[PDB]
């Protein structure tokens, strides 16, 4: 309402007006409003048709995991760990000023787990979170058994092309190809109920314990804490990297120096973003690590009423294509009628279990969502004479060479559908890593038939997008998408399991499904979400250096050269989903445009909707990409902003572009390496545009067969010297910065010059000099914030020969009064106007209406929050004006 609400800390959100001064007595503890302990912190807010919204987490929460018996997942009561999350709705109880007042709270319970979850929640594991110092090496993972190996094992190696058709691997030209990666090294993966450590190897391929928990806690966990001491010590850092501080910033849990298990991580970090519509309240997961539930808390919930979450694994999507959805579901594990205690997400016949969510918005009563797809495969925790014990089971599953070229035939192509068949060839003189062929070429799941039912097939899930761990060269070209055809125009060959982003708008009815879902006692209950879909989205190939061609790079020796803050540069990141309706007017009859943008690692993606029926933006023609998806590349300024300091994202419904803020407080206080932090000074704001031709603008529009796009420029706001407090975007011509350059609040003016902000330093001490009061001065001889107002002499009447025109005559002649001053403005196409009052029968006063740096006029009379500005324009009394005509 023309005011902009700053969350000052963890607990406290001030209003400000649009002159950048605090509205008083409006700062609000909303933690000790919402009745919540002093552990509690604002995790996210949103506004929903005039209340507040605030989604709270507590720095106390402790959960547990129990393998045995009903209700697994459970908050530990003994001490201060029954803490959950909490969404509350406030109001304003006043009408001058800012009173919040809470109306409800929704308690946000931990997950129920049926049967057939347990079973596979029993044996699930765990990849440690990735933070702004994990290295590609620390990502790479020892290449896994070949497929030779698997079915036909430790003999011979010609016997292939006789014995490939009994395995049912009819015409597959790679014995050699890799059935995945070692899990005795590498990441730790630990079980729901275990604890991830504070120590990252540098390299996977050789340091680490992978999954190997006993070996960790027996013998290596020393070496990693000799090597990389924290600090109080100046250790080596040969071997490992601490990263304890950099965990702590992306919200990991601890007691004092150890991370709580799990379970908790996953909880706490699972419920830290929020939309509202008019019927639901939706709490999804952070961008850092992966979520494998969400909540749909229907906002006539009795008080005190536990809310449960619905689980991703329950939650089929439309991936675009049937065959896309295949692709992951194969690769999730391995289902067999026989299995005993082999049960993992494919095996029990779940979907895709976990997503690192961008965030979550509503436009109209839909929810939109965006996020990576978290790699999830089947993994051998089998013990004893198995080929693959302790190995994950991962392979590329990218397009053929021979594969058509249309968007549908190269989604769709058959190429490791349901197991491993990329690694290398070499045809004639030409090199790829990719075959270049699809009776017919048949792919099999890396499991020999002998041993059917005497293997133990787990579920994994891994902090990134990425399913292949395995130290070879197609990971890379999969990771970075290097991988092209050799036709006349040069396709790029996707993969459907690495670097897959997901995206979908949510109708009423299907967040009616999800609450069914969770609320489902015995069995799962499904819930189907068709406005959905899936894209492969791979890191740009310029964020690493020196990758070989026709020795091959693998992630193990991979170069990063990334400058977006991660040290990686092999896994894609996604981060503030933002939904906006378009100002621009459609033609009558349409329903008005709105889209949604999110940044990911080297460029902006622009989802669109149809909003004539609330679906995803589509076009007839099957060879060209889904039009509801569009990706522009960021220039090197954008590529610069540390992605793992983003604040906050809003949207402006005037000028319809979104502000994406970036606060470098954010930062981690030490590295990888224990070395204090000195960059965390400043903040960066990155705006984002619409660009194309949109829909419904005319006739031609009514149809499109190109996706409209975005544009992202890191558009001059920016310091590294001041503490941000708040950005305000006041129109598409100004921004307003609040920060300290001390401990004490400046404001800085940010004026748009032809696309690009710069400040004015002039126009920054005009709205700065408010003499304590809530808007800019307004000085006679001085071109302020208000411009400059210079009267008339009384003589103008007799000049003009006005003294024949009455009062009430002048009064009703807008044309008139405007000749009574001169206005001269501080910025350009800044109008001013006069009001006038009747004082006498022949005399009148008039006050100037002035515009601000946000559009609006301002006069006498304004208020924000119901508070009188009380600006101080001047007022000119002209008399000699006739008492009758
Ligand atoms: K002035």
């Amino acid at each position: 309402a023309n005011t902009f609400l700053v969350k000052e800390d963890s607990k406290n959100v001030t209003a400000y007006t649009p002159f950048a001064t605090p509205i008083t007595d409006s700062k609000s503890d909303l933690v000790s409003l919402a009745q919540l302990d002093s552990s509690y912190q604002i995790a996210d807010q949103t506004i929903h048709n005039t209340n507040l919204f605030v989604l709270f987490k507590s720095r106390d929460v402790k959960v547990k995991y129990e393998s045995s018996g009903s209700n697994n997942i459970s908050f530990d009561s003994t001490s201060q760990g029954e803490k959950p999350s909490y969404v509350v709705e406030f109001t304003n109880s006043t009408n001058i000023g800012i009173k919040w007042t809470m109306v409800k709270k929704y308690q946000l319970d931990v997950p129920n787990v049926s049967s057939d979850m347990n079973q596979v929640l029993k044996n699930l594991i765990l990849e440690q979170p990735l933070t702004k110092y994990t290295l590609n090496s620390s990502l790479a993972k020892e290449k896994g058994k070949t497929q030779r190996e698997v079915h036909l094992g430790s003999g011979q190696a010609n016997q292939w092309t006789s014995q490939r058709n009994q395995h049912d691997l009819n015409n597959n030209p790679s014995p050699n190809a890799s059935t995945g990666f070692k899990l005795t090294t590498g990441n730790a993966y630990r079980k729901l109920s275990e604890s991830w450590p504070i120590y990252e190897p540098i390299d996977g391929t050789k340091q680490g314990k992978g999954k190997d928990s006993s070996g960790w806690s027996s013998t290596e966990e020393n070496e990693a804490k000799n090597d990389a001491p924290s600090v109080s010590s100046s250790g080596t850092f040969n071997k490992y990297l601490n990263t304890k501080q950099a965990l702590e910033s992306i919200g990991i849990l601890f007691d004092d120096q150890t991370p709580r298990n799990v379970i908790t991580q996953l909880y706490y970090a699972s419920t830290s973003k929020l939309a509202v519509t008019n019927n639901h309240i939706v709490v999804m997961g952070n961008s850092f690590l992966p979520s494998m539930w969400y909540w749909v808390v229907e906002r006539s919930a009795q008080e005190n009423a536990s809310n449960k979450p619905t689980w991703f694994a329950n939650t089929n999507l439309d991936w675009g294509e049937d065959k896309q959805k295949q692709f992951v579901e194969n690769q999730l594990g391995y289902k067999e009628t026989t299995s005993t205690n082999s049960h993992n997400f494919h095996s029990k016949s779940f979907t895709q279990p976990a997503y690192l969510i961008s965030g979550i918005d509503s436009v109209n009563d839909q929810i939109i969502f965006s996020g990576f797809k978290a790699g999830s495969v089947g993994y051998d925790s089998s013990s004893s004479s198995s080929s693959t014990k302790d190995q994950a089971l991962a392979w590329s599953t990218t397009t053929s060479l021979d594969s058509k070229t249309g968007y549908k035939d190269l989604v769709t192509n058959d190429t490791g559908l349901n197991g491993p068949i990329n690694g290398s060839f070499s045809i004639q003189d030409t090199f790829s890593f990719v075959v270049p062929y699809s009776g017919p070429i048949k792919t099999a799941y890396p499991v020999k038939k002998d041993q059917k039912s005497t293997v133990k097939i787990n579920s994994l899930i891994n902090a990134t997008p990425l399913n292949s761990y395995g130290d070879e060269g197609i990971g890379v070209f999969d990771a970075l998408g290097l991988n092209y055809n050799f036709k006349s125009n040069q396709e790029r060959l996707p993969s459907r399991t690495d670097q897959i982003f997901v995206y979908g708008i949510v109708s009423p009815n299907e967040l009616r499904s999800a609450k069914s879902s969770a609320d489902s006692t015995g069995s799962d209950t499904k819930v189907n979400w068709s406005n959905t879909q899936s894209r492969y989205l791979p890191v740009p190939y310029n964020y690493s250096e020196g990758i070989i061609d026709a020795s091959v790079t693998t992630f193990s020796g991979l170069k990063s050269i990334a400058p977006d803050g991660f040290a990686n540069s092999i896994a894609n990141f996604s981060v503030g989903l933002k939904a906006g309706i378009d100002p621009n007017p459609v033609m009558s009859g349409k329903k008005a445009n709105y889209g949604a943008v999110v940044l990911t690692r080297g460029g902006v993606v622009r989802l669109n909707f149809n909003p004539g029926n609330d679906s995803l933006l589509s076009t007839t023609d099957n060879n060209i990409a889904p039009i509801s998806f569009s990706f522009t590349p960021f220039t090197a300024a954008e590529s610069a902003v540390d992605l793992t300091t983003f604040k906050e994202v809003t949207y402006n419904q005037e000028s319809g572009l979104w502000s994406y803020i970036f606060d470098s407080s954010l930062k981690p206080s030490h590295d990888g390496k224990q070395t204090p932090v000195t960059d965390n000074m400043g903040f960066s704001v990155i705006t984002v545009s619409r660009t194309g031709i949109e829909l419904n603008q005319d006739q031609a529009t009514t149809t499109l067969d190109v996706a409209p796009s975005a544009l992202a420029v890191q558009s001059g706001i920016q310091s590294t010297t001041q503490t941000l407090t708040g950005v305000l975007p006041l129109s598409e011509e100004f921004s307003a910065v609040i920060a300290k350059d001390s401990d004490q609040n400046k404001i800085d003016i940010y004026k748009n010059n032809n696309g690009l902000f710069e400040i004015d330093t002039q126009l920054s001490n005009s709205v700065a000099t408010n003499n304590g009061g809530l808007a800019p001065s307004a000085t006679e001889n001085r071109v302020d914030a208000w411009g400059k107002v210079e009267f008339a002499d009384n003589s103008v009447l007799q000049a003009r020969n006005l003294v024949d025109k009455t009062v009430d005559e002048i009064i009703n002649t807008p044309e008139i009064l405007n000749s009574f001053f001169r206005f001269t403005p501080a910025f350009e196409d800044q109008k001013a106007t006069l009001v006038a009052t009747k004082q006498s029968d022949t005399s009148l006063s008039v006050s100037p209406r002035i515009q601000f740096l946000d559009g609006n006029f301002y006069d006498l009379n304004s208020t924000i929050a119901g508070v009188p500005l009380n600006i101080g324009f001047p007022s000119r009394v002209f008399a000699g004006f006739a008492a009758l005509p």
